[PDB]
């Protein structure tokens, strides 16, 4: 688990839906193999001519926003997508991505400060973000250390194992 | 559940294990109702005398530190706790009390400001502490929106019966 992460950005806006995240055409598939191949293709049909495993999305504010979609996040995170940072998330997407292992952060004025191909450094643990291309820094909500157990162990379910071989009840 | 809790504290130092908090010799009981009875009994044998559903537990550094014990928060909730604010927590006592429903929030110099017998205000969703009887104001840290949604559905079994039961795939 990655507590820092560095990787190019793209940049998406304001109130990007799932839609945006993955086309209703792509429900079809269930694998995070599958479904990588359609990531952003609502927003840009060929973002994933351009996406490379490691990059990092930024978004604007209620990105995720939408109905319930489990194959949004599961396609960025098939995609190799190391982490999005947006300035707020919608809630039902939030908990979807952190539960299928995707980290996500919140960072108010992220859209103001990085632009589409910079270079972050990101610190998941303590949410402190560096753009590497300009040299700004800013203070994103830290993901507390219940958080990044979950996310360590890949997604809701695997942390369920961990914590059920390890009970007493 | 409350964003907002009041409640009494009660107040106990640094360290304290899970023997403080639920005796070894009550491993023999599995049920809340039952632990409620000798929660804090390692620490203070007379606490569950004192004690009142809805009280506040103020811990020092690494509150519920030693090996795995689920009875010590399940006793704890089983008690009516409706909070432990402390200057921090041990990892497996953190994980086992979220996961159970039991409330907690770390804020650093939080032993120094509150008194015993204080009466506290604490807003879970932007961890700002109200010392009510002293009108001084503390900064915790925040539980997220996602851990909030973990303990407003009563912990982590009953939290996984809904997100299954909202599931796509």
């Amino acid at each position: 688990m990655r507590s820092i992460i560095k990787g190019r950005v793209w940049k998406f806006g304001n109130n990007v839906d799932t839609d945006a995240i993955l086309p209703a055409r792509y429900l079809v598939y269930t694998k995070p193999e599958e479904l990588a191949q359609f990531v952003m293709t609502g927003a840009d049909p060929d973002f994933p001519k351009k996406v490379k495993p490691g990059d990092i999305i930024v978004g604007g504010k209620n990105f995720g926003c939408g109905s319930s979609r489990e194959h949004a996040p599961l396609g960025l995170k098939g995609a190799g997508i190391s982490c999005v940072i947006a300035e707020s998330f919608a809630r039902i997407f939030y908990r979807n991505a952190i539960n299928v292992g995707l980290p996500l952060i919140e960072c108010k004025g992220i859209s103001e400060k990085v632009n589409e191909g910079d270079e972050l450094e990101v610190n998941l643990e303590t949410g402190e973000i560096k753009n590497l291309t300009t040299g700004e820094v800013l203070k994103g909500q830290k993901l507390p250390e219940f958080m990044m157990e979950i996310l360590e162990a890949g997604g809701l379910m695997p942390y369920l194992k961990k914590k059920m071989a390890e009970s007493q009840l």
